[PDB]
């Protein structure tokens, strides 16, 4: 296409990349050997569903018989190919089904956040999604509450940091302190305190 | 099939697609823009390209005797695709556009050069801060990265999810925003 992707992102393997679309347009499987998981180290086998790019790079999928939508790392992958066999996508799977069921981590367990963002960035607020399920509510000060039930704390406090001063964590707790140790690691090391 | 998740900004393909129809079209693109520096009006642009990342942004040429220039796509309003021919200059490369900075804001280039400790080492090898990265390893097992582009303020956003195994060298416009930053958020939220 006529698009790229901006920005930091993981190094490319485009060898094993280009493994993995080659049975999703075939609705062909896939089989690789893990380096992680509760198996460390076999060889296993696979139907594919889709990639997710973030500072991990995922793949959706279920294994042979039935299976359960979890994600492989593409980091502790072996050695791919595309079985000769078929291997179709469930119907109603959507890919960003998967994606916002959590964050940019996924099954750290889901939180009902709340942010309030001054007037400052209010407009921006209102733009800006956190996430599918957000709700934002505005109050008589200018500012203005976002809430929303979301996992991935980390990530979300990366991305908060950016907001500067303009976000209030009002909840949840396991966020605030994310955020505080957070800003003392970066803190010392940088030299702003 | 892959799209990334997180805080994606609600983004529109009924424009996505429209832009996409101007380009292969050859065609020329025209929309109103909700921001900028005139407020509401009708532009009409060459198409040449959309940058994915904290938003998704237009890069396009506006009129004959203009550089490429980017627009915000959830700021574009009341679209259509026009029948003058628009082709993109020979030269340009969206690559290369996008690769003149961290981001998506095109400022002054720096020579930036970090220093990524031992503990993170293998993970900056495996991680493409910029198209231009070069990393070196040090005695001590810490590796350094360097590499040219602009946009430092998303720069420092970037850094600061590396925690303190990162260390700012050099620029120092770099160093000061990555201090100013952490002590306004700090104070935000009560670090110290």
């Amino acid at each position: 296409t006529i698009a790229v992707h901006a920005g930091p992102r993981p190094y490319e393997d485009q060898a094993v990349l280009g493994a993995i679309r080659a049975a999703i347009k075939g609705l062909q499987a896939l089989s690789f050997r893990y380096e992680g998981g509760s198996t460390p180290g076999r060889t296993r086998e696979v139907t594919p569903l889709g990639v997710l790019f973030g500072r991990s790079n995922y793949l959706v999928a279920l294994e042979g018989k039935g299976g359960k939508p979890r994600s492989w790392r593409l980091d502790r992958m072996s050695d791919l190919k595309v079985l000769d066999k078929p291997a179709p996508p469930p119907q109603d799977f959507s890919l960003q089904a998967f994606a916002d069921e959590s964050f940019g981590i996924y099954h750290d367990e889901i939180q009902d956040v709340v942010l309030r963002i001054h007037k400052s960035r209010a407009e921006d607020a209102l733009r800006w999604r956190f996430h599918a399920t957000q709700q934002v509510t505005p109050e008589a000060d200018g500012s203005v509450l976002v809430t929303f039930r979301a996992g991935g704390m980390r990530e979300l406090s990366w991305h908060l940091f950016t907001w500067g001063d303009a976000v209030e964590i009002v909840a949840p707790q396991v966020l605030k302190d994310m955020m505080v140790q957070e800003l003392r690691e970066a803190g010392r090391a940088h030299g702003a305190w």
